[PDB]
């Protein structure tokens, strides 16, 4: 719930909130890892048993070799992949500034396991995945939901709604031409499509329908890879299933980055990709502008750039947040005893910030996609004195 | 339990005045030491006390040698350390001017004893001073909360707000750091800060197309600012200015001349060497000759004769209004009755009393602190 | 010896296009470490002699042992300092998590020497360094004109240019303060610091018209930058630092305990000081957008990976400026010849050899002096072209 000095506050406040916002003029939605659970997703807690389960020489090594992650700390559920691949990463560096040959093969296996269980889950549907009529299935209604609900509430003189979603999974290209929205994905041609990030200005106009939405993913994509001449790609995802996919599943061989997207702990060690500087760009020039509101839909709390590029430009009471947390009262009681994570300590900050123009939204695993976007209302037309 | 001018006001009718107010283009502050001595803070009589205590030898020759006060108007408190200085100044003066070495000494260790003890009780963070971290203390979450209040009600088209205050707490900018504001007190620069006027006219403005700005002004001398005593007045670091001349003046029992320009003396005119006064007062007064502007004051009897010389010809512009806190109005009101009091009762109960209404009061104990001067301030309200 | 493009043109039609392309509305200056060679910094060839004369029992066990330089670079001074310093970093975090002792004592000394032989230069003034005002002295004062000369020459509304030099001397910070300019470069306050990034893009205005604001940009960190305890980014008034953290580092012998400085490039692969160096770096990158960048190189090793991952991404511009300041082909050439060059006297070289306009390079021996540079700079005609403060100066000074 919402409480404010000590009084119970109903949803209908929150709801007439949420619809005063959405007719403010610009909008904005964030979406985490939450943006699809139910569909098939895991978080990387998962990712990680699955890479220990399947390779147990690695675990048994970690905890006899080196030591990188204890037994008590991963019983105490707080496991952490972002940083072993920069560990892995800067330990290779050594070696190859060293030249330990012997040693190097349990690294690069661990690299190569690692990225493949990454890519592993996010697909959500297995074998289904690869034949078509997926776009229409009912896991991925939601999506057109949104689709449909914030692109039409958009009267002359307004600008189209920010999509902001940084998880590995596909769901959100699948909904655009079910129903014929568009969320710009910009790749031209039907055979050799090329990545040309200025095309930032596509806009439908009727001149002689009138639909068009914004794509800006915070996460790269599941299909984006380099062909050593410095371009990024996404093409059809069943091509990309029996292209390459299946080469790393099974061929495991001496890992490149293959297909590059960045989950891990510093960025900056992965900084031969300069869109994070446009996507980052994109999410640090819209929290500036006034009279406009996010709906944060899985901010994890937990990477750097996001929560240090969120409060330290807050500071003009016209651009408007919250967030959908699920545990609130169990969360103010860990925090109370010493925080969590580094980064998610900066939730105590909106828990004590100086702006009174917001207030947490929680209530436990009903506020993700599904009521993010069935509690907006449609717009309404011939408004009547009443 | 409100009047102005012989019309009645209530807490409701009191708060919607205040908000409207406040919607009126510039309004003014007074954070008198009645918002950081709770905190932990001391008055001058505090002071007066800790040197009573201390140095314990003076006090049988002085009351003897030279009578500044008698046993009867020690206990009556009616002991104000701005004239004393001032008198010990004159004192000091009349000995080197006629060489009685035994007064010079005298005075001086009397000079040096009293340039201590309203200083060395005004850091409210001992060693620590020279640590960092200070900025999100507890202590000083009321002035964060604050600054933020007065810098949102501020839509396009209307002057930065004023802060107005001179007490010796070393709190605004502990608190302008936590929040990102960026408060002005006409210096610049983190090793070589100054007074500089050009930096009286920067306002924040958008490159592209979050700034937060408020006014301060010291009327006394802060703690940091000092003169090498060569035409360079500097202001220092928290650290630094432990480490360069504070800490043997607290712990050294040393000799003490007008190191750091503080002033707690009444005259302030002896002290000609510090132009500070000269231009700082030169915006009160032109801060509150405008029409439609207001003024909040935190708990101030008004001692002062330069305070209460440009404000009772403020009012004479009409739309100018004003607004005072103090819990022990009636105190105030009964000594003036009585013909006894100073500058303080007399323009306070004046300025009560004058017939027109742009006096505003706030009293009844506590509730006139800073807590009130928190929780008033409004908020904008859009979606209620 | 003037080179322009390939066609010769006289002086005045050179000084009249150096004048017009010193009157810029947009500049971007990146100098190199030999830029600032007249200004007093020491290159990193003496630190490293110096670091070598301290400890010369460490060049041959490091070959030996970890191979992380060439005999003949380091003998030739071919080496870099900052990735040495990353790098041993890396090997300490690597015996840290193998309890590799005989290696993390055999690291800690030579970092700590690498310190008290790197830190000791860039202060610039040694034993003065507690003094306030120091930048007061004439000749860094012409870099205070130039400011002037980049400030006394310029309209209202005009874009913001930016200059980044390779030496990351506090000199900037003193010489603004005692010109009485705010800085909003991420600690802005002064008794509890902390970084705040917004505040890059945004700038000091007049309500009422005065237009004296300039943009801290210090990619580099700064001497005073150190991550204390908390995971944040302070800094610290001069005197903090030189008698708190510099004086161990240049007086004491060997006390080095943990990671702690923001110099040089220290804890990369720790997300905090990722994000307080790379930040700068793209958001002059989120302002490159326009199509009038302009580069400077001057000493570059080209053995750096980020910022070439921006020149060859930012190569293909048609619209790029490029001034280039190296006053030693003359004397490098014959040593090409006898031997060969560095991998960047060959990549110079080869550049040089294209048939671009687009490039321009300054030379002329005594002619390549700072002085030179001051004034072919523009100069206000209405500025008294006189020497009258100096002996009002003398005449104040006589009395008492
Ligand atoms: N060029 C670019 O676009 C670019 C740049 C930098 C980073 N990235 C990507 O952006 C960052 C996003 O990665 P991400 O997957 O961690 O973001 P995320 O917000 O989707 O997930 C963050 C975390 O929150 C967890 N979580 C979800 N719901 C939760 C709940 N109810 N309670 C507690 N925890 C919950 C998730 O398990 C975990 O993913 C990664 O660094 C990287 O994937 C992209
Ligand atoms: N900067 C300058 O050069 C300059 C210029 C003009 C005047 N002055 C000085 O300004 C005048 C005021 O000095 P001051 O502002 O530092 O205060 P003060 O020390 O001179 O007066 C006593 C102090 O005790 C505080 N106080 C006492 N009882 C209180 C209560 N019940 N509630 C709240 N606060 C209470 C008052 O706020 C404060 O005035 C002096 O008379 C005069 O010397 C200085
Ligand atoms: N990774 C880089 O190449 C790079 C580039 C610019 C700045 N920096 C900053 O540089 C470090 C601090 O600045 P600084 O004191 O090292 O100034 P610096 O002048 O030494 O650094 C500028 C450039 O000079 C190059 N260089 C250094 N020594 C060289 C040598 N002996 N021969 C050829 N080239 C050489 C370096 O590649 C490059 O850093 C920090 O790690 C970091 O903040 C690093």
């Amino acid at each position: 719930s919402i409480y404010q000095g000590g009084n119970k506050l109903n949803e209908d406040d929150f709801r007439s909130h949420v619809y005063s916002l959405c007719q403010l003029d610009n909008v904005g939605v964030l979406l985490g890892a939450g943006a699809s659970v139910g569909c098939g997703g895991k978080t990387m807690k998962d990712v990680w048993k699955s890479f220990k389960q399947n390779y147990p020489e690695l675990l048994g090594a970690l905890i006899d070799k080196y030591l990188l992650v204890s037994q008590i700390d991963s019983d105490n559920n707080l496991v952490n992949v972002e940083l072993l691949i920069d560990e892995a990463t800067k330990f290779l560096s050594v070696a190859k500034t060293r030249r330990c040959e012997d040693e190097e093969e349990e690294f690069r296996k661990i690299l190569s396991s690692l990225y493949k269980e990454v890519t592993k889950a996010a697909l959500l549907t297995g074998e289904q995945f690869r034949e078509k009529n997926q776009g229409k299935k009912d896991a991925f209604k939601y999506h057109k939901e949104l689709i449909s609900k914030l692109i039409s509430n958009r009267q002359p003189g307004q600008s189209a709604p920010a999509i902001f979603t940084t998880n590995y999974d596909l769901a959100l290209e699948w909904a655009a031409e079910d129903l014929g929205i568009q969320l710009f994905n910009g790749f031209s041609g039907l055979h050799t499509r090329q990545f040309y990030p200025q095309n930032f200005d596509l806009a439908f106009r009727n001149v002689n329908g009138h639909y068009h939405a914004y794509l800006y993913k915070l996460h790269g994509s599941l299909t984006w890879y380099q062909n050593d001449s410095l371009t990024v790609n996404e093409v059809s995802a069943s091509q990309a299933y029996d292209e390459y996919i299946n080469d790393i599943i099974n061929k495991d061989d001496f890992y490149r980055g293959q297909h590059l997207i960045y989950p891990g702990a510093n960025k900056y060690s992965h900084t031969i990709g300069f869109v994070y500087g446009e996507m980052f760009r994109r999410f640090g020039e819209f929290i500036s502008k006034p009279q406009t509101a996010l709906f944060i839909n899985g901010f994890g709390f937990g990477d750097y750039h996001i929560n240090r590029i969120i409060l330290g430009a807050l500071l003009n009471p016209s651009f408007h947040v919250v967030i959908y947390y699920p545990e609130l009262k169990e969360a103010i009681t860990k925090v109370s005893k010493g925080g969590g994570s580094e980064a998610e300590k900066a939730i105590v900050t909106l828990k004590n910030m100086a702006f009174n123009q917001v207030t947490v939204v929680g209530g436990g695993s009903k506020a993700y996609f599904n009521s993010f976007v069935e509690h907006l209302p449609y717009p309404v037309l011939f408004p009547r004195d009443n």
